[PDB]
């Protein structure tokens, strides 16, 4: 596959009730190509007034007796499958847009992100008519059952590091369960979300079931978080804003909250691991998607006896990693998303030099247009360094050494985060002891970043709450109702 | 059974690490009998310094390799069953304490509250070794499974209207899942919870697994809600404090939050219901437990053709309702909990008279000592009256009229609350249509207040977040971990 | 839609390993049109040697490391969805074939049977990657989980009354779970099953995963039931043959057995039912599919006070029921399947007259070409009559009267069968009491023959064992393996 | 604990409807001590006439409106817990009976069998009120739910090798689900089951819910298997009789059937296993319970490089295994059950010698009284030998050698049985590849005979049908009913 030549950005308006609208204020905001710094287009800027219009449309679409509420659950599923068909048809267009707008190498957006999007919609297409309540053998002369209903209007806020994939992760389970949605893409990367609005219309979703509101965080995002007519919010982003979201839910209407936030995830390499394999997994585990990934394995603990060789191989690999234009097929790493993130990464790199970590390679920006940074490897990292504690979200690998299993379990768990973890060993007892002891929502054994539509994902500790993907991803998008019926005489 | 004669209050200290402790400040606080106003005893007053000690004890008991972590899940269940046996042995003592301290008629404390306590422990005793994760047929050469682990240190805050029962509702699922607990009873009603500490020690729970911290809201309660070493908080109480709890969770450490809060629940009586049964069920649905129940059916909608007869019968029932000493076996209604609640009820009664509802009977305090209120009935209630909107938590029945099913569904659902609802009709189509349309966590058909250990309970909208009881109550007290193992070759 | 003009039968051979094969013996057997008696075509006649070759192909396709075993579960689901797409593409052809071969009115095969086929494949397409095992908190220092594996080679035998729909009901869950299949359509109706083999190949199922073996019962069917290389058998047909199947499994290799067999199902009409609706539902409930349906409501019990009016309305409806050529859009009822069934029906009708049931209308064959029987209604049926006890499988309606709920529950359950039951009443207490007391696998309330892909179906008593459709339909097609791993130290 | 001095055998009669009855014929049968050959007592001999009375009693106890059918599910659970309490109270008496009657060393009966009995009853006590049906979001305007009802009268036939444990495994899930039971202990070992009747009466089960019918196979057992009034049969015993049971169910009334039958289970030892641990586990895995265990690891495959050392260590262990009086605390191995089993073992030992296996030690009877056999080890066993294919059920260990993982997987799976399997290795990849490839219902990794009340258990292939223990054990004892209600308008 090749990037779509001369990609037209057709959809730049607010999507409400299946109609393209200007912002109430008339304001628009610029969207950039992070690889060149040039403006790609302008987009209508949603603010609190547009959120209120979107919530009203989503609320009306959810009303008892509406098309969306009366629809067979199996037909909700068919609509998700139709949406997957349209994404597959437009796969190269959407991957080009993800590359252009988000800086991802086009072939990675096509084979990773877009494959994840399609598989997510197809997976949840299958769940819609398989969401079951229960019947319960309660005490007394009663018939008791549960109804698993949609919650209602779900507000969703997503970040710039996986714009389209996070859009799909959020709307697929919500729609699977029968909710309606007001979703706010990141101001950096609204474009593929807006294109999805055109596919949502083309697939035949009833108006108001999905409303897409491009805009800034403190305006549009905060309006969603505090809205008294939104029943549930899902947020993926920084831990700092996660706190604000949960606080705003409590101050407003006690909407249900799920969060996916930062990580500083440990990747533990025992001396019996295959080094060809573990070095490459650990390299991808921290450098994938320009380092802009919540799952980044940013604390690699390596057993002492293989530490020097592991560092040696990792440095050779980082020095070889190809940075360049996202449309070039040889590019492995594109730019960071913007100047703020670029500056944040360099400041943390500078703190690592100042705190005495060993800079093995990289450590500087490239002098090109856009926001490109050399693949950077630190060794001799220790637990109290800022780079060992703070999420970098950049192409910065950190390698630590350990001696014993009990020691590395303690150090791996000594974090306020707990998103993912990994252990590489062939010893069954160590693998299961370490994976059971990790305080993390996903633990990989002999792999890294193995995510699948079928398996739930989410944080321990301050990395978030709730799970996404899998069956358990549905639980955050339903409200349980118990119905208890007096009967004349109960028999088993 | 008879109230225990000359009940002495043996347990008045703070319970941490299975030992009885004085408050760090040295302060005690008085506990009163709401039927007489007399002081019953004094109890050690926990504050932030005591909460800090309790969290440390609970964290140590939760450490990997501890007695509580290593215990077979089936043996966690055995301990809950042993606790139930001890409650059963001491049922009269505990019911006497609930009557003396909480104002509940002794026979109701004995046959309702204590029965629910025993059944709750026995129910969750059976779940401990039946909490299952899953194995998942993910894409790719992987073996994927989930582990359902305890979260950690759970802080629990409970109110004064069901002191012992809410104690059991909170600690039983938490312990069943393997958590450790710091629990704060209401300052009005600490005594039965402290007695439970003695039984917890006698049953053999490891030290630090349950810690019981009597004290006030802004001191002990707020110290739990903002504690950075508490992983999860559960709260039952006012909507106003629930909002503060959820905000404090976001501001502090993003601890997981469940809430059970206010209600203004509708009870819908159709003309084809069994009338005398519906009158009695709706009477109990308002007046049970001195009206101090989150489930109170405080908006009774009666179809117009039976409205006058329903009111007349309801008024006759409320006039003969026996109000008196909780220890007297003829007493149906004890006092309200304290002067603050007493005054709140009286002011809402005045608002009902001022806004033109028809005071059919009652409406005043009874006697001079304690906090007794005449059973009160308002008819001709309309939806915009304060007594139709605000939770009263007193013995005040509100009766409204309606004409059509569509109308009453809309009016029932027009509420920021959504805790329970009921419909009385012999028509299967009406019953299913109304119960499916209610925006409430529990809907009763031809009954009211039918609560069972087996069935989940909780609020829609601002009545709460999450569910308690049943299998689903366990979901708030576990963390899901996904483990994904790379394998050489997958076969189905 | 309209019948495919001049339908040529393209597929007439045995389907093994995605190849079209002649019988090992060279023998063929004729296939007839039951509406004219004319021979439609000849089909290769499978016998024991052909079954043996098919089992070998299915076994090789199930080998560890094979394409079908290694495929992602989600990709097994995609293949079922592709098969559904192809059935939809060829819907009119397939409905024409079911009409020409089976006698079903074309419009019914198109809108009922073929819709069920498509919905069945699409439903199970969604389950394949959602079949989960469990992880278990066992006693001791162990990690225990379950794998739900396909059983292996499944033998399936289906009857002539729903040839294509039952073909789908059988193969869809078996393939969903990852099994391979040797399936034997009824000798009267092999044609649509053979066409499906072409679609199975076109969709891309690996060779040997589905093998289709047309032939006779005591030859091909018996060879499947006794085969020592078949792990599981599923049979739908007569109770008599079901007994032979279970016996043959015990005598041979103890293959797992599920059975769907006869019924004599009760349909209970209380005096408050809507007669316009209930008369039509009970009419369709006996007469659907020429009366050739296991779910037939062949014992209608009508409350005394509306019995005469119900009989009057039922007779009027039967007298207007249009019998004729299946291709005529106005036809409601086609012919019976063959002369043997035709003769069985008429002999039972004669038994009814001889035992004193009141023949209200019908009772004779129509005297044209083909096997057409007048729609027949008996009133004054009593429980001891042959027609009240024996499954007729023809267009014969039996109407009984009852007085009390206790009485009708006892008479309804006084059967060796227990496939289905129904109750028509608006009284919620009677509806739930009757439905709960029925000894039947499916109970309808205020409807009849409401079957859905999402709902499990199957018999109590001698109407069968196991369930089909829904999630539970999967349980008969997987084998549970428990894996228990010793670990150094368990923690919760 | 010590064996109970002066053990009186108090309960020797038939147990029907909670009454002790004489046999209808008047016959009694003798019961022997297999360590001495002496007669212990005589027991009333049930035959067809007694089965008939028991089925009538069980049917009446199951009728709608009976005490057992109306009981809260939670109270069925309380009765199982009470039965566990009484077994614990009488643990030493019951273990003395199992030792005296079954030949089990008393300490093994006390610490293994009786612990399993108690844990089984306590586990299923917790399931009774947690058996849930589902509510289902079907297509069309319907409300659909399932109820999981008890099947009815369950016949249960158990063997002599774990008399009390198998009695508990059978009646616990049946009663949990609400069935009634007619259970026939083995003629060799009726005593502990009859004692359980006294405890069942003492615990307070309603009359007729459990009926205990001591007697022989072709008389009492065949009467159960053929009974037209029994809904379900469960049988544990020989493969040959299991085939007869399944055939008899087909011939009689199509009762549902579960079977636990023979095994020839493989135990695979890789060179990288912990060798001394593996030797001891594999020794217990074949010699436990006098070798009379369906799970016996009677094909030990040892990787060639550790084969000679493994043989030498296994021979040393067998030569020191203490065979002697079951009441003696030094005894590890008691006698075989009776003269028939003794002779069958001796003949198979001769077969191994004749066919060229290396007799390393043992091979003859021990002493002159009772049925004691020397612990016997064969090495250089090959797959075609009779001792490698036929279940011995005696203290005969067989050791085989292998070279590759692919080879040992193929040889382990080349069997008509598939009850259990095990693999010993410290390599995670080999452990998971082998366990996934095994055609067996339980696979242990680095352990053997790790059985737990929480884990389901049962055979692949001819080792049986169905699963026992765990949640899945309940599925064989419930009947699923789908209830589908027409509703005016469906909303999600
Ligand atoms: N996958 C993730 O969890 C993820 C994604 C992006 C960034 N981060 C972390 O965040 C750091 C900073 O990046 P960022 O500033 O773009 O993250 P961010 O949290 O500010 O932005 C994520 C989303 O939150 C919206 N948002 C911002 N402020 C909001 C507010 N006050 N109220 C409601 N919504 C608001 C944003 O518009 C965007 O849609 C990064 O360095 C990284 O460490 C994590
Ligand atoms: C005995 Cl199994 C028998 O005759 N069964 C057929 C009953 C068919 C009822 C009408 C067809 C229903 C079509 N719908 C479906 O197949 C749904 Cl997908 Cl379950």
């Amino acid at each position: 596959p090749s990037p779509t030549p001369n990609l037209e950005i057709k959809y730049t308006k607010i999507f409400i009730n299946n109609e393209w609208q200007n912002s109430e204020s008339g304001r628009v905001f610029p969207v950039y190509n992070p690889a060149t710094g040039e403006q790609v287009c302008e987009v209508q800027e949603a603010d609190k007034a547009d959120i209120d219009k979107a919530v009203q449309a989503a609320r009306l679409a959810f009303s008892l007796g509406s098309v969306w509420r009366r629809m067979d659950a199996s037909e909700r599923g068919r609509l998700l499958d139709k949406l997957a068909d349209l994404v597959e048809r437009d796969r190269a267009v959407l991957a080009t847009m993800e590359s252009l707008n988000g800086g991802k190498p086009f072939l990675q957006a096509f084979y990773v992100d877009l494959q994840g999007v399609i598989k997510t919609f197809r997976y949840y297409a299958g769940w819609a008519d398989k969401i079951h309540g229960m019947t319960i053998p309660v005490d007394g002369d009663y018939f008791t059952f549960t109804r698993h209903e949609p919650i209602g209007v779900c507000g969703q806020i997503i970040p710039w590091n996986f714009p389209l994939l996070m859009f799909a992760w959020k709307i697929a389970p919500a729609l699977c369960c029968g909710n309606t949605v007001v979703i706010k893409p990141a101001e950096q990367t609204p474009l593929s979300a807006l294109y999805m609005g055109a596919l949502i219309k083309e697939a035949g979703f009833p108006p108001g079931v999905i409303n897409i509101l491009p805009g800034y965080g403190p305006t549009a995002g905060a309006a969603i978080a505090s809205h008294i007519g939104i029943d549930k919010i899902a947020f993926t982003g920084s831990t700092e804003v996660g706190k604000l979201i949960q606080e705003a839910a409590g101050r407003s209407n006690l909407k249900r909250v799920t969060l996916e936030l930062g990580g500083k995830s440990p990747n533990i390499i025992f001396a019996d691991a295959d080094l060809d394999y573990a070095v490459e997994q650990a390299h991808q585990g921290v450098f994938f998607n320009q380092g802009q990934c919540c799952t980044a394995g940013s604390r690699i603990f390596v057993e002492e006896s293989i530490y020097e060789e592991f560092v040696r191989r990792s440095v050779e690999r980082a020095k070889r990693r190809v940075v360049g234009s996202p449309f070039d097929p040889t590019t492995e790493q594109g730019p960071q998303i913007d100047k703020k993130q670029y500056n944040k990464i360099l400041e943390l790199i500078q703190s690592g030099v100042a705190e005495g970590a060993k800079l093995e390679c990289g450590g500087k920006g490239l002098g090109r247009k856009g926001f490109f940074i050399e693949p950077t490897v630190f060794s001799n990292v220790t637990d109290d360094m800022r780079i060992a504690k703070e999420e970098i979200f950049g192409p910065v690998q950190e390698i630590l050494r350990f001696k014993t299993m009990d020691e590395v379990i303690e150090r791996a768990n000594n974090s306020d985060f707990g998103l993912v973890a990994a252990v590489f060993t062939n010893d069954i007892n160590k693998a299961l002891t370490v994976s059971s002891a990790m305080q993390a929502g996903t633990v990989w054994i002999n792999c890294y970043n193995a995510l699948n539509a079928q398996s739930p994902f989410g944080g321990f500790k301050m990395s978030g709450n709730g799970r996404e993907m899998g069956e358990f991803g549905l639980r955050e998008y339903s409200e349980v109702k118990t119905v208890t019926v007096k009967i004349p005489q109960k028999n088993s």
